[PDB]
């Protein structure tokens, strides 16, 4: 089970770093790494897709070059990458 409450409050760490670049605060890898952690099947892993794009759609500030880079930013060995072109539904 994932809720969008869930994946608010893995991602609220890495919010500044998606709109302004910069550094990638520690705090942010955790959250994406939990988020990894936590998304098992194929349900729960659409869930969070589509969380994590209405929040990307919820202000402007928002960079498509930011989310792009973070897993790859944080660490070797995360699998998922969604951006605004993410099509959930064919997410596996």
């Amino acid at each position: 089970m994932i809720k969008c409450s869930d994946v608010s409050n893995k991602i609220s760490a890495c919010l500044s770093y998606l709109k302004q670049g910069g550094e990638v605060p520690a705090d942010c890898c955790t959250g994406v790494k939990g988020l990894n952690d936590a998304a098992k099947t194929t349900p729960d892993r659409q869930t969070a897709c589509n969380c994590l794009k209405t929040t990307f759609k919820s202000n402007k500030d928002f960079k498509s070059d930011f989310a792009a880079s973070l897993p790859s930013k944080c660490g070797v060995n995360i699998p998922y990458k969604i951006s605004l072109e993410t099509d959930c539904n064919k997410v596996k």
